[PDB]
């Protein structure tokens, strides 16, 4: 009966927290952030 599966859709209150509670606790994530970005790029350009 119960699935519970609507836990995906309401992780959005609990994506706000953690995205802001990570950004602080790691203000300098967004330097791993730019790394994995930027060498994905650099993967997607042999890719096309």
């Amino acid at each position: 009966a119960d699935k519970s599966d609507l836990g995906y859709t309401g992780l959005t209150d609990e994506q706000a927290q953690e995205l802001h509670s990570v950004y602080m606790s790691g203000l300098w994530l967004f330097s791993a952030v730019a790394i994995v970005a930027h060498l994905a790029v650099y993967i997607w350009r042999p890719w096309f």
